[PDB]
């Protein structure tokens, strides 16, 4: 078929991605949001993921960044194809006004809403922003609740709800999302009790970074987990990753010395410095390793996509420019190898 | 990777100017395929194929490759380079041109786009069976042609009736590689040509202005399509003739050449031309070099044109649609000594 891995990629709003680097030219504005979404939108990109959070924690908690459900509705309305997955906290949101909202963008974007449901949990900036805290065991049965509130809201002319964290009276809402189903939930975690709730509630799993052998694993596991239950099948496989697109081997890796330089190591070292390559870019970005020419990177794109993966969640720096390589190198190899034989 | 696209035009004329015979460019695939796969180690991104059954260059006997069959050869031959290939309405079926489109953009792995032409050279209609259409109509014609294109690369099951095609219940398979479809362009001055790209197509490309002419078309094309639509133009195309040379007096003495019209007892008179002059002989350069290539004035030293490229881009210009003669060499020069100087220039500015 002609029906292979999507390209998304994380919506600048922090002003960088680089924890190492001062200036990546890519201004935590709006502006530069919009362009990077419009572009991303000509050059192939299907989905963009905007994360939440209050503080910058790529530049640090005084350094400007964009807030991700008013960002989301903004794009949404300058935008007419890509998709706008959008993080929500329950802790950091009301569900009942959060399903409104998201009824809201759906309608107004024509049914290009998602949510990407979190259960992390960075406690300095729930004090700073007022989260409601649970306790490590509780926080996924509040995902849970707060979960099963939106989908109940987008399916019923009324819904009455009581849990341990919420209670609804019958409560309308109008109008209903465009997606017939509700709004596709995407959801991550690795924890038991985290997975479960994936497994149970999700409408698609992603993961941070891993190697294609540990991607294996989570997604072999996942669909297993999931035939024992009575949903259909997860829609997407998720992967987040950190893009170093050069024309050889050796600048890819000069590049990696330099964003891993704390503000000559070898390839055989920078692929074990696990604990700086996490430091150094966010959600694990660097173990998938796409890292390298157009032509490993395209290889190492298909590994992933054989062993399950559906969508990629792709970072680069500086974004906009580095988008445009991508699309223009290292997609049209994706495509030409997936049809050799 | 920023700012300014260099995009050339494929040579499918042998040669570019109508003044001078030899250039050393045979009218072959085989140079033109050797000018695209050295021009993919070169820097540049986009080449774009013209769709004429008639050679407007070297005259209508001259040889000259044809659009279509040449950009499908070229593609399967190729690995990173744009092709973008142009399309007259008149001289197309829709439904079957949507299909060949479709095609060549998979055996191209992506690389495929259209440049949307409404102009219409009234002998080769003639000639060759295109459709004539009134002056008033012929943008009509092709807001019809695009609509059907983008509906059969979008729809399972497409009907259109207009008044110029009628299609029902068609089907087409497979689609296009991206889920957008291919990426029309589209030149044109009037107000109802200028209306058409705004509403229909993706990216404007330019014959050749001045940085000041460029920057008002620009500028008015933005407001025109903010009006109708909150995703912008997605390109800015300008055609330009580039002659660079180590020193200014080299570029001035080869632009002298190459519109020099003159052996029938003709030397002329104050035979020495200006530089001033050259820059004023507005109908002599139109004629020397097609799309008005010397109009942007990238003639000069590789500073002089680095300076005007970034001069270009600061208005807006996001693809430059650049010709050479003889075209592999300079492209090659372009690369070593125009390239670099943009990059740099543009770091510290």
């Amino acid at each position: 078929y002609f029906q292979g891995v999507e390209y998304g990629f994380w919506l600048p709003i922090f002003g960088g991605w680089l924890r190492n680097v001062n200036d990546e030219s890519m201004p935590p504005t709006f502006e530069y949001a919009k362009q990077t979404a419009q572009a991303a939108e000509q050059l192939g990109f299907s989905t963009t993921l905007i994360a939440e959070l209050n503080l910058n924690d790529i530049k640090g908690v005084s350094a400007p960044s964009l807030e991700a459900w008013t960002t989301a509705a903004a794009l949404a309305a300058v935008t007419d194809r890509l998709e706008i997955m959008t993080a929500v906290r329950p802790g950091f949101h009301n569900p009942a006004v959060t399903a409104k909202m998201a009824a809201n963008i759906d309608q107004l974007s024509n049914g290009r809403f998602t949510l990407n449901v979190v259960s992390a949990w960075w406690e300095e900036e729930a004090k700073q922003y007022g989260g409601v805290f649970t306790a490590h065991d509780e926080r996924y049965d509040r995902t849970e609740e707060f979960v099963t509130i939106l989908k109940g809201l987008w399916k019923e002319e009324e819904f009455s709800y009581k849990g341990n964290f919420y209670e609804l009276h019958h409560t309308h809402l109008s109008p209903k999302p465009v997606q017939k189903q509700g709004i596709k939930l995407y959801a991550g975690g690795e924890s038991k009790r985290g997975k479960e709730v994936i497994v149970n509630h999700a409408d698609a799993y992603v993961m941070h970074g891993g190697t294609v052998e540990e991607v294996s694993v989570k997604i072999e596991d996942m669909k297993n987990r999931r035939k024992k239950v009575t949903e259909e099948p997860l829609q997407s496989f998720g992967l987040a990753a950190y893009v170093i697109c050069r024309h050889t081997e050796e600048e890819a890796l000069e590049e990696w010395r330099r964003i891993t330089d704390v503000k000559f190591v070898s390839k055989s070292q920078l692929e074990q410095q696990v604990k700086l390559n996490d430091y150094s870019v966010s959600n694990r970005g660097l173990r998938p390793n796409l890292i390298g020419t157009p032509e490993q990177i395209a290889e190492r794109i298909l590994a992933f996509e054989k062993v399950g993966v559906t969508l990629l969640l792709l970072q680069f720096s500086p974004q906009l420019e580095e988008m445009k390589r991508f699309s223009e190198k290292v997609m049209p190899l994706v495509e030409a190898k997936r049809k050799e034989l």
